[PDB]
């Protein structure tokens, strides 16, 4: 009745919409696959009208065009998480990066630390009552809507209706630009030998009726392919991808055994191919919720037999875990890695487990092999998951237990799970570091 006039009255072009942004403004984007590409390209196109507009967001599948050097006087990129197309700028010095736990984002917005002048969002078209769906995010996207002084909507009819806190009434949105284009999509990873091995070991720590979290990154997929014998698995996770769909139609994941959000896969956001968005649409077995629910340590602590599984770049001899930087170079963020390490530990049922997984080696550019197991982290790296937070660590060669184990015994476990061709250099490094023989009991048969 009134909502359609409101809608009809606020409909414009991407060009005029981006005129709500003024110099000095903090601008924020909807998360991930809810980033409005037309509303973004419009804003970039009109660069030459802005002076130091902060452009915040997290992981992105767009061109990060605003973070390029040329734009350094119209935009300051201020990432809360980075990705290939925006961490250029943090390295070169004109882009910014803010370390935040993912679950804390909504709060900081409420607090007005992350102040928002213009949130831009992609939502689907209104239903009969005038509620657009974000469909593909919830994360901070819901709080930013309530808190943004101005909200631009890139209404795209390709966006799904997905149950949960995904809804926004047209009355909450200052401008609408109707579009039509496919949503972005990531590639499936190559599940090789190393991938497969990391898989089965994680699969030996998941018991039937486990609830799972599976973070951004390649590795939690080879895991999923190793889970086919599992029964009654449930989901409570930041995100889920195509791998989770396979397991769900293979009858393994059914959430019949959860303590909270019974019968549902509870997620904060979706990223994947179109098979995933289509599956998630109008599906009672999926519910998107805000991150300061999904990622909240207190809430994760309530999950049943929780197995978190995330990835890292390197690990040191104390079990300090580095997941978002290579030396002084910023690469991603904590995102939710720590949120689910904290929550699995606080498990009320006492059964929580967090698994950080990684190949033991990585290739460099000169083609030299390097150990991801190190005496010491790379100069200037950020400790992501601290030694006190550490739990399970997992490579192609095995599992190592960091929880309640001494500095010496952790180093022993990790060396255990390292590429054989590095064990002996790692062993020398042990003895140097700790002023103690690598091998603990000694035999009279020698010296
Ligand atoms: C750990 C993380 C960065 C890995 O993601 P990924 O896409 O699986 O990353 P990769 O293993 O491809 O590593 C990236 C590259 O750096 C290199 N690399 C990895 N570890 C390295 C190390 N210790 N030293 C130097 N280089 C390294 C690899 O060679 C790799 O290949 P490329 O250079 O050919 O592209 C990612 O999962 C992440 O950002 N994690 C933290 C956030 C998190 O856990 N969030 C939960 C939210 S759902």
């Amino acid at each position: 009745m009134d909502w359609k006039k409101i809608y009809e009255d606020r409909t414009c072009t991407a060009d005029e919409a981006v005129k709500s942004i003024k110099s000095g403004d903090r601008v924020l984007f909807a998360h991930c696959v809810a980033e409005p590409p037309v509303l973004v390209e419009a804003m970039v196109a009109n660069a030459a009208a802005y002076k130091n507009v902060t452009v915040s967001h997290m992981v992105t599948l767009g061109k990060g065009e605003y973070s390029k050097p040329e734009y350094k006087e119209n935009f300051t990129f201020e990432g809360w998480f980075t990705s290939p197309s925006t961490r250029g700028s943090i390295a070169e010095g004109h882009g910014q990066f803010v370390p935040v736990f993912f679950h804390e984002v909504p709060s900081l917005i409420r607090k007005d630390i992350f102040h928002v002048d213009v949130f831009m969002v992609m939502v689907s078209p209104p239903d009969h009552n005038g509620f657009c769906c974000v469909g593909v995010s919830s994360d901070y996207t819901m709080q930013a809507i309530k808190s943004a002084k101005i909200v631009l909507a890139e209404v795209n009819d390709q966006v799904p209706v997905v149950y949960g806190d995904t809804f926004v009434h047209v009355s909450e949105i200052d401008k609408f630009v109707e579009t039509s284009h496919p949503l972005p999509e990531i590639g499936l990873p190559k599940i090789g030998e190393v991938e497969a091995a990391i898989g089965k070991h994680c699969a030996s720590l998941i018991e039937d009726g486990s609830t799972l979290q599976l973070g951004i990154g390649a590795i939690p997929d080879a895991v999923l392919s190793q889970l086919k014998d599992k029964k009654h698995l449930g989901i409570h996770s930041e995100m889920i991808s195509d791998g989770v769909v396979d397991l769900y139609e293979a009858g393994v994941i059914d959430c019949s055994q959860k303590s909270i959000d019974k019968g549902k896969m509870a997620i904060t956001f979706l990223m994947g191919t179109k098979r995933l968005y289509d599956f998630a649409a109008n599906n009672p077995k999926v519910e998107l919720k805000p991150v300061d629910y999904i990622n909240h340590p207190s809430v994760v602590a309530q999950c049943s037999k929780m197995v978190c599984i995330n990835a890292c770049l390197q690990v040191d001899f104390m079990g300090q875990i580095v997941s978002d930087s290579i030396g002084t170079k910023q690469f991603s963020g904590v995102g939710g890695q720590v949120d689910f390490v904290r929550g699995a530990s606080m498990s009320i049922d006492g059964k929580g487990k967090a698994i950080i997984a990684m190949p033991s080696v990585a290739k460099k550019k000169d083609g030299s092999m390097i150990s991801k197991i190190v005496p010491f982290i790379d100069h200037g790296a950020a400790v992501t998951t601290s030694r006190n937070d550490a739990d399970y660590v997992v490579t192609e060669y095995g599992i190592a237990e960091m929880k309640g184990k001494s500095l010496q015994d952790r180093a022993r476990a990790l060396i255990n799970i390292a590429h054989p061709d590095f064990k002996d250099e790692l062993k020398a490094e042990f003895e140097k570091r700790f002023n103690a023989a690598f091998s603990a009991w000694s035999h009279p048969q020698f010296e």
